[PDB]
């Protein structure tokens, strides 16, 4: 029983992209990314708690925290639902990666079909920075682009 | 048990808009559009089944229809559960108005979250333009402008 959702992420910069997500029944979610315009390196991807972007990305919120813990690394305990990591880009500036994670499911309570994906400025220091910012955000820096969690055909 | 959502809507073109929805428990959904940069005149207005935007508007799909029903007015009984009708753009391009509808709820098996709103090029004949396509689309032409429908602060 698989159900599929796709963003399309934008903003205020070079960066776009595309990311699909696909869960069977209650299972992990897969999420295949792929982003272009990104300065090389790493940065932050996230989801985050609404699809709203009426004033552009900074509408959507902060990281989807159903839990109402901490930020972290997608394979720590202690970790906001949204946490998804960093994503590398490349020399050409393309992240293109596949993640799976558990705590972003298309279905049930914690479904984020309506939520959003945002890409950001900077490395997410996994909570770990040391930085004002580490415990909330991972001190990501700016939202570079971002697009509503749709459904889309299986 | 209130909940609301909001469709920013965007295109090919310089025609855009915000749709905000809002609904208690399971009742009736309060939908307020504006859109600007619309030729004066009527445009259909209408929810589709999909909220992808990989491919422009067109990726969004047809109507949404749960029920299987062929294209009508909103007051009609046979009509899709997206058959919003025409909103009306006055001299300056603009279309500000409120609608009330039973069948794009914000829960349950017919949510609408993830889904799309579509503003079109040409009126909506409701079914009953005698034209060949007036009973999927009511032959309301291109899609000019479209939203992925996301959750937004209560
Ligand atoms: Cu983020
Ligand atoms: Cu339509
Ligand atoms: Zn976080
Ligand atoms: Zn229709």
């Amino acid at each position: 029983a698989t159900k599929k959702a796709v963003a399309v992420l934008k903003g205020n910069s070079n960066v776009e992209g595309v990311v699909t997500l696909s869960q069977d029944d209650d299972g992990p979610t897969t999420v295949n990314v792929r982003i272009t315009g990104l300065a090389p390196g790493l940065h932050g991807f996230h989801l985050h708690e609404y699809g709203d972007t009426t004033n552009g990305c900074m509408s959507t919120g902060a990281h989807f925290n159903p839990n109402k813990l901490t930020h972290g690394a997608p394979g720590d305990e202690i970790r906001h639902a949204g946490d998804l990591g960093n994503i590398v880009a490349n020399a050409d500036g393309v992240a293109e990666v596949t993640l799976v994670d558990n705590q972003i499911p298309l279905t049930g309570p914690n479904s984020v079909v309506g939520r959003a994906l945002v890409v950001h400025e900077l490395e997410d220091d996994l909570g770990k920075g040391g930085h004002e910012l580490s415990l909330t955000t991972g001190n990501a820096g700016g939202r570079l682009a971002c697009g509503v969690v749709g459904l889309t055909p299986i």
